[PDB]
């Protein structure tokens, strides 16, 4: 799994490679990465990220192409929210907390502000 | 994967043991067990073969792991839209609507329900 960390106040991105063990502030402490750690409850939420999901689905769980969309449509299959969510131009980023966020074998481009 | 194939028009469900393969799809897994999803046409534009699906094992809202702890500090910094905050919220397991003509079989366990209705 490779990790991109990035901030305002790094004046360079960091690509980590991570292994078994284990969270996102974790890896990032392991690796120099300074994500604000506040609480030891999960519920300050000092550790705020911005994920982008490098590889894999592009809208997790989302696998219908324009035209099934189009078709689920006129059958009245297709709810509003679920169509919007789809119809995203840019690829969508997830907020999570990073004392929280579970490393799995995705690749990931991880920004934070840096900010207490 | 285990697929239970459940229709008005079937008085019994009926199990099915599918393999997983990039081409093979929920359609012809139906088709290849006696299973009447009808199939009218071979560009996936009819909507004839429309199932709902419900996938019985895996994440329970696809994507979302969060917790909702997680969910409640998000939402306090505003960084939990709406839209995802109500798909999390669904008190029953949620079913997808797709063509089972494009639905790719992968090792996911699904229950798959349609009318019976051309
Ligand atoms: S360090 Fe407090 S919520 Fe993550
Ligand atoms: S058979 Fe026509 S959309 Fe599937």
């Amino acid at each position: 799994a490779t990790i991109y960390f990035s901030s305002p106040l790094m004046p360079h991105n960091k690509k980590v490679q991570a292994v078994a063990g284990s969270t996102l502030l974790g890896v990032a402490q392991e690796n120099g990465v300074k994500i604000p750690f506040e609480c030891q409850d999960g519920n300050c939420g000092s550790c705020l990220v911005k994920i982008t999901h490098l590889d894999g689905e592009r809208i997790k769980g989302m696998l219908l192409t324009d035209k099934e969309r189009n078709v689920l449509k006129s059958v009245g299959k297709l709810p509003k929210s679920e169509e919007e969510r789809a119809a995203v131009r840019d690829l969508p980023p997830t907020y999570r907390l990073a004392c929280q966020t579970i490393v799995t074998d995705e690749d990931l481009l991880v920004e934070f502000t840096g900010e207490p």
